[PDB]
């Protein structure tokens, strides 16, 4: 268990290093909406891609359940361009009426920015 008004890095350390605990692990959160919730979500989903799906439990939200196994590496993995810094060039095109895509960020995006 953690306090829900943990740091994010603190919190999304440990998920990291959860699967290859001595046996599953439960991760739970006291307190209200934890303050980490997006770097929570991108933590997970990051897990997800490298072949490992933590779960939410039905009791609720803020205790999150996850497996004992290895990180099935893919053989590609793209990062997202910086979705703040993504901002400004996205703000000239809006700007100025033309066009401007960014080829890594798209609506499945782990930033919330």
């Amino acid at each position: 268990e953690l306090a829900a008004t943990v740091s994010s890095q603190y919190v999304s350390s440990i998920l990291m290093a959860a699967p290859y605990a001595h046996q599953p692990v439960t991760l739970r959160l006291v307190g209200g909406k934890p303050i980490s919730q997006p770097y929570i979500d991108m933590t997970i989903a990051m897990m997800a891609s490298f072949g490992i799906k933590v779960e939410r439990s039905a009791e609720d939200p803020n205790t999150y359940l996850i497996p004992k196994g290895v990180y099935k590496n893919p053989p590609e993995y793209v990062v997202e361009s910086d979705a703040s810094s993504a901002t400004y060039p996205l703000a000239v095109a809006a700007i100025t009426g033309t066009t401007c895509t960014i080829p890594n960020i798209g609506s499945e995006s782990l930033q919330g920015d």
